[PDB]
């Protein structure tokens, strides 16, 4: 039992636009942050990379639905390119090309027997828009329900599983560093809290707008993709639990307890910990923007589904460090990483599976069991089709999740690993694979091939079970 999946329950694999389609200016898309990124500031990423050609899934995508029937995938997550659908942003310009190509995908989707979950947002916003401050402008919530509306309308016939947006988490970091994730803006513990500020708003709005325009008609389901690393105390001290507290509320929290709780707003702990530090330093203002009590109302409730991308665990301990201002300073938790846990492809990346049952009880028992989509999941390597670290990585992930539904009564409900194939891996460029299918780089075709990985996964999708020669 343990080792069976839920008869309802739904497997497959995901991607992201700027990740895989290339075609970055074909038939009038117009520009995004990723675009300026890569061409203007090659030295940020590993290679020079860019996502011009990517997996070239713009004119490749049949070949995609081709592996993922292949692998048995019941659910495809990819994300549509703003930028393709508006390109300028604001929704005055409808490019039909986008609006065909995403329609080819979604319709070539459903005839090979796959359900399309669709991202809204993964990371790539319209420069038109950055232009205007991007995120930490709040001017941009209204512009992401407009972009939604669009989609609604467009793709909603179709897709009954929305995403708004993919780990904010991340991408606000792009406001806390002038090197890092576009935009490449640096402030810290100032900016990134307005744009994670617009986003929820942004969230909100979107949801009320499939509330009030398209459920009746279309009922489909209106998530969005929070990334979470679990946070184990470096001791069993009632210091280092709260410290790993600290560290939940200040990344799930910040936008899981605005949105996924029955009080709203952001957790106490993250308003207290930034006014005490603003006052500390001068600030007549708090760095933390607020919401009003009609704001707070707007926003809690706004969900079908939380989706998690789960990759890693961190050890935490009490105490404070960073640069002041930033996020990380203001959370009062001192991050390390345990030289036991097994290594992957990327820095951050290490392998801790209980971590994932552990982050998955946390959730239920924060945001009292709510359904839980985990649209990301998955292991980094240099290259090679005998993953086998990628092999253990999803066997042992997927034996902690099926613990914490049928052990720990927790409601996923799905499951997408990251990622379908080697893609655009942002600032690491190429150098880092997510792909349980490779993709040659070099070969202007750009096929894709199943590593062990992709194997190992269609048996479990047919099989509906973790095989033996994997289990305990
Ligand atoms: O870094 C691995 C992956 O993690 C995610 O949370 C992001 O949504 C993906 O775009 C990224 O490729
Ligand atoms: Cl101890
Ligand atoms: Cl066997
Ligand atoms: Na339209």
């Amino acid at each position: 039992t343990v080792y069976t999946f839920p008869d309802e329950f739904k497997l497959g694999a995901a991607t992201a636009s700027y990740q895989i389609e290339g075609a970055w200016d074909e038939n009038g898309k117009g520009p995004n942050i990723w675009d300026t990124l890569t061409h203007e500031h090659p030295d940020y990423v590993v290679d020079g990379a860019t996502g011009d050609i990517a997996d070239d899934s713009y004119h490749l995508y049949k070949e995609d639905v081709k592996i993922l029937k292949e692998l048995g995938a019941q659910v495809y997550r990819f994300s549509i390119s703003w930028a393709r659908v508006l390109p300028e942003g604001h929704d005055n310009i409808v490019n039909q090309d986008g609006i065909d190509y995403y329609n080819n995908l979604i319709n070539e989707l459903l005839a090979n027997g796959i359900e399309p979950m669709v991202t809204m947002y993964h990371w790539d916003l319209p420069q038109a828009l950055q232009d205007l401050g991007g995120w930490p402008n709040l001017v941009l919530a209204k512009y992401s329900e407009n972009y939604a509306r669009v989609l609604f309308k467009n793709f909603g016939d179709r897709v009954k599983l929305w995403l708004t947006f993919n780990a904010p988490l991340t991408f606000m970091d792009g406001y806390a560093s002038e090197i890092g994730m576009a935009p490449s803006i640096n402030t810290p513990g100032i900016g990134d809290y307005l744009a994670a500020h617009t986003v929820i708003h942004a969230h909100a709005r979107i949801y009320h707008l499939y509330d009030q325009e398209f459920r009746a008609e279309q009922g489909g389901k209106v998530g969005i993709s929070l990334n979470i690393n679990w946070c184990e105390p470096a001791t069993n001290s009632a210091e280092d639990r709260a410290s790993c507290e600290n560290y939940q509320q200040f990344n799930l929290g910040l936008y899981a307890h605005p949105i996924f709780t029955e009080e709203g707003d952001y957790p106490a702990v993250l308003k207290d910990r930034v006014s005490r530090n603003s006052a500390d330093e001068g600030y007549t203002d708090s760095r933390l923007p607020q919401f009003t009590a009609e704001e707070v109302e707007y926003i809690r409730g706004t969900h079908d589904f939380l989706g998690i991308n789960f990759y890693t665990a961190l050890l935490g301990k009490s105490g404070v460090e960073g640069y002041e201002p930033s996020r990380y300073r203001d959370s009062g938790v001192i991050l390390t990483q345990d030289a036991a846990w097994p290594i992957s492809a990327s820095s951050w990346l290490k392998v801790v599976p209980w971590g994932f049952r552990k982050e998955l009880n946390w959730i239920k028992n924060e945001y009292n069991n709510p359904p839980v989509f985990i649209t990301e999941n998955g292991f980094s390597d240099y290259g090679g089709l005998n993953d086998t670290g990628r092999v253990h990585y999803y066997t042992e992930h997927l034996k902690e999740m099926l613990k914490a539904i049928h052990e720990d009564g927790v409601n996923v409900i799905g499951y997408t690993a990251w990622s379908l194939m080697d893609n655009f891996e942002w600032l690491r460029g190429y150098s880092e694979k997510f792909g349980i299918y490779a993709v040659d780089f070099e070969d202007p075709a750009r096929p894709r091939i199943p590593k062990e990985s992709a194997k190992v996964l269609a048996e479990i999708m047919n099989t509906r079970k973790i095989p033996e020669r994997f289990r305990d």
